[PDB]
């Protein structure tokens, strides 16, 4: 299958990605300068994951290798909730290109649509535990990221975990300049997205699937939590096709029509992880794996639940 999917801007995004939450800066350089080595031509980023130096440092890297050049690569980041207010957007952006020493993103995010309290800590709360908002709203932040690509500093926009009313706020907009290229949500055989998906892709918006491999690593995990990556019944069909659970996970939504963006900082994983584009999942596997619902995220706070921006009360 082909391996970019086109935007509404008229550029394409590698369906495959490499996601960058949890690699330490320790280990995110080599990680990806070996994706870079192996094909990967897309990175999702952010902020809030505060390794986008790193990042940074193996661009720039492979770029002075003579490995890539910066138009085969899409580099994607996001705006982390304390920076939602209209005059905080421009140099969060900025900041992030000169961490990643780029002087444009592909693609950039509203990364949750939730303004929080401005100030230096990501997730403020208050004495007992709920996020401290920040009065704020989605269309005021959207028409701070438009400005964004009218400067030139990002090539598109779009946003991540929003609720298909809250992407119908942005489309409904009066005077909207840009339609979102893209929604980024949490997307795997435990939370099949059926109906934000067709909501989505019935609008021409790109849907990106995080946490394909059910975010084994994610720092609220608890033991009994279901786990993917070691279900028997994902194992099965990985057998079958001679491949691993986690490249049966990655094939998944790439059959769905979506991106895909599975973290790893373990060379040989991330090398295992590209070799999806030389096997096909029946229609068995997929109406199987899609069977495998449950409505579980691993990405969804307690705390951000009286926001009146939270996401996850909508049913889609
Ligand atoms: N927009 C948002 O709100 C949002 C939220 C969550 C995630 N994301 C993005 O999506 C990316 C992917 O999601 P994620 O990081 O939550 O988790 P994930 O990609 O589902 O899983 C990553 C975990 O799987 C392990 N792993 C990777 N490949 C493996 C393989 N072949 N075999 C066995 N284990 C393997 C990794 O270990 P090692 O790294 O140790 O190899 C790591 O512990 C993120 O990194 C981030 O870029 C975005
Ligand atoms: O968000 C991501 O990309 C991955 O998750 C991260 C990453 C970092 Cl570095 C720190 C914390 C988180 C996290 O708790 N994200 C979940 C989250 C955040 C904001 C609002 C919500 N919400 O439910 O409204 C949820």
């Amino acid at each position: 299958m082909a391996s970019r999917i086109l935007l509404n801007n008229g550029a394409k995004m590698p369906i495959l990605g490499l996601g960058t939450w949890k690699s330490p800066p320790g280990q995110v350089t080599e990680a990806v300068k070996v994706a870079i080595d192996v094909g990967y031509r897309h990175i999702d980023c952010a902020h809030v994951y505060q390794n986008e130096n790193e990042v940074g440092v193996a661009i720039q890297e492979k770029l002075r290798e003579q490995v890539v050049k910066r138009e085969e690569l899409f580099i994607v980041s996001k705006l982390w909730c304390t920076y939602h207010e209209k005059g905080l957007v421009k140099g969060a952006c900025q900041k992030t290109l000169s961490d990643l020493k780029l002087d444009y993103l592909d693609l950039y995010l509203i990364h949750w649509p939730t303004g929080f309290k401005p100030g230096k800590e990501f997730f403020p709360l208050d004495e007992s535990g709920n996020v401290v908002p920040s009065d704020t709203n989605i269309l005021d932040t959207w028409a701070a990221m438009e400005e964004l690509v009218d400067e030139g500093l990002v090539k598109a926009i779009g946003i991540s975990n929003f609720n298909h009313l809250q992407v119908e706020m942005i489309l409904n907009k009066p005077g909207l300049k840009y339609k979102p290229a893209v929604n980024q949500i949490e997307c795997h055989p435990y939370l099949t997205q059926e109906k934000l998906i067709q909501y989505c892709q019935s609008k021409g918006i790109v849907v990106t699937a995080y946490s394909p491999l059910g975010s084994p690593d994610r720092p609220w995990a608890k033991p009994e939590d279901p786990s993917l990556l070691e279900d028997p019944r994902i194992k099965a069909i990985a057998a079958k096709h001679n491949k691993t659970t986690a490249q049966v996970l990655i094939r998944f939504p790439m059959q769905r029509n979506l991106v895909v963006i599975p973290k790893s900082v373990t060379p040989e994983r991330i090398a295992e992880n590209f070799k999806v584009f030389d096997f096909e999942l029946s229609s068995q596997d997929m109406t199987t794996l899609l069977s495998y619902n449950r409505n579980w995220r691993v990405c969804a706070l307690l705390s951000c639940t009286s926001h009146k921006d939270y996401p996850f009360h909508e049913e889609f």
